[PDB]
This record gives structure tokens, sequence and C-alpha cells, in this order.
């Protein structure tokens, strides 16, 4: 099994970003709670997180990266961060950073194909 965890508040994005991910054969769980979405993947690990920048409640996507990069028992987790590319060459400067990061609008297709580079398709 192959499973991944988006982790996005723009409900009708994450709704077809995870039916492009089932139809190839990945399992795929959805949370706009970014709060909650790093002891939810502690306790629920995924192989691989899709995470927003822009999330609901002041919440960013790229300081929930930075949780779970630090933590060493979850920064093996690969993390393809969806929003404005105006800031992934930035972030490629941090010490805990993404694995990966692809541009909103997201191109599906283009999604599916990193998730399969990063972790095999099922």
């Amino acid at each position: 099994s192959k499973k991944i965890l988006i982790v996005e508040s723009d409900t009708a994005l994450s709704a077809t970003l995870r039916s492009a991910l089932e139809g190839r054969g990945f399992t795929v769980d959805e949370t706009t709670d970014g709060k909650g979405s790093v002891e939810q993947i502690r306790r629920d690990r995924p192989d691989l997180v899709v995470l927003a920048v822009d999330l609901s409640a002041g919440q960013n996507g790229y300081l929930i990266c930075g949780k779970l990069k630090k933590d060493d028992d979850l920064k093996n987790v690969p993390i393809v961060i969806i929003g404005n590319p105006d800031g992934f060459a930035q972030h490629r400067k941090l010490k805990a950073h993404a694995d990966e990061a692809v541009a909103k609008p997201v191109d599906a297709d283009q999604l599916v194909e990193r998730a399969g580079a990063l972790i095999g398709f099922p």
C-alpha cells in the first residue's frame, strides 16, 4: 500500500487531487486541520504528505513542513508542497525543507507523477 495525506483547506482542490491519486492506486486521506496535522502524521503514518502553503486559520504549510522536517522520527516522510512558486526558492534555503514543491494552480497529472517518483507507484 502507498498512503498519502493531503493537508489542504481548499476542499474542492483536495477532492480533485485525492481522486486523481486514488485512480492511480494510492490510498489517500485528507485533512483541513493544519494544527492537528503533525500529530495525525505521527499516529497514522503516511508514505507521503501533500501540503498546501495556504492553510486556513493563519497556518502556513511551510511551517508545518518545518515541524515535520525537524522531527527526527517524521523527517523521513517525503513532502510535496503545493502553493505559489514565488516561495519555492526561498524554501530551498532552509535546513528543514520539503522534498519537492509543485505550483498552484496544480497540474493534477504532474502531481501524481511526482508522488510516484518519490514513493513508487503502487
